[PDB]
């Protein structure tokens, strides 16, 4: 039988980046311009096998009063958008606000979205590896449109927090 | 006031994998086959940093708690010689000491060393990057002997530290 986890994850960026979005692409595996997002809602569920490890994940994937979102989270995604260099200043502002609710660092993966959008990228790779090595952060470069890297993305940091249940379960049996 | 730091850090690994090679390389620029104290600047954010670089004499054998090596480290280098299996499957059992005698998790990069010796290597690029993304460590591959990438596995070990401090100053 595979080893069971379970978490509270967080989608973090500004707005129109793609948080919904990339949420229905991993959770629903569709992309809709029309999508609704309901207001009844402050999760999405997602079921996940790892098999590298044998391993079964079930996330609570949060997406927007702040104390209530972060409450609990064990990891989130860190998102903007390629063609707006506003929403890559501001990922550094997201990381503080989740680390200062939280009183405490949570693995992120830094999530440069909507790549698909080749004529209007703004933001080099370049620039997004750089802030995430700086950080010790993964960086994911995905598309909800597409599809590409989403479940990468979700799967980096499951095994991420994971490894840090496991890291904990050390601490507590020495 | 310009920025200065103070951090202690390990270097972690099995014995000879390159520990006391890669921090002379580092603090005194040279290679010879027969704490360390460092003074840097990381010059893209005026930071100066001063580092107190920590390693096991001998081959001790795992602990369940180390008693003083790892009492106020932010940091370490985790090591292993890319042409000894052994070394690498190590890697996490020197993490988990660390932790566990910290009580905490601390930033670590993963350091393939000897990359210099193509012909003999086993582990391959990816098995360490894999490893390394598994903890949300950062992957580095370097080779006390040429000298490649030392450098930068410190200095990148030295800027994780500062966000981490910085963090911990907005907590
Ligand atoms: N081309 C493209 N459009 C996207 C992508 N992700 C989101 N969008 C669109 O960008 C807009 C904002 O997305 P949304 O999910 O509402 O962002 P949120 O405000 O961060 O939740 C919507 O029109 C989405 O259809 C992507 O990867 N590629
Ligand atoms: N070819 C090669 N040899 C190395 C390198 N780093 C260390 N060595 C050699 O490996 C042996 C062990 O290195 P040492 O620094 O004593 O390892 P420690 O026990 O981990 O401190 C010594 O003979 C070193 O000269 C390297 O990058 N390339
Ligand atoms: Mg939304
Ligand atoms: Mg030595």
């Amino acid at each position: 039988m595979p080893a069971e986890y379970r978490y509270k994850i967080v989608m973090l960026g500004d707005g129109a980046v793609g948080k919904t979005a990339m949420t229905t692409r991993f959770t629903q595996n569709f992309f809709d311009t029309d999508y609704k997002r309901t207001i009844g809602s402050d999760f999405a569920v997602k079921r996940l096998q790892l098999d590298d490890i044998n391993a079964h994940v079930t996330l609570q994937i949060w997406d927007l009063v702040r104390q209530g979102f972060y409450r609990g989270a064990r990891g989130g995604l860190l998102l903007y958008d390629v063609t707006r260099r506003r929403t890559f200043i501001n990922i550094e502002n997201w990381k503080e606000e989740a680390f200062r609710s939280l009183q405490k660092e949570i693995p992120l993966v830094v999530v440069a979205n909507k790549v698909d959008l080749k004529d209007s990228r703004v933001v080099a790779t370049e620039e997004g590896e750089e802030y995430a090595k700086n950080n010790s952060f993964m960086y994911v470069e995905s598309s909800a449109l597409t599809g590409e890297n989403v479940e990468e993305a979700y799967a980096n940091l499951c095994r991420i927090m994971i490894e840090e249940s496991k890291d904990i379960s050390e601490m507590t049996s020495t």
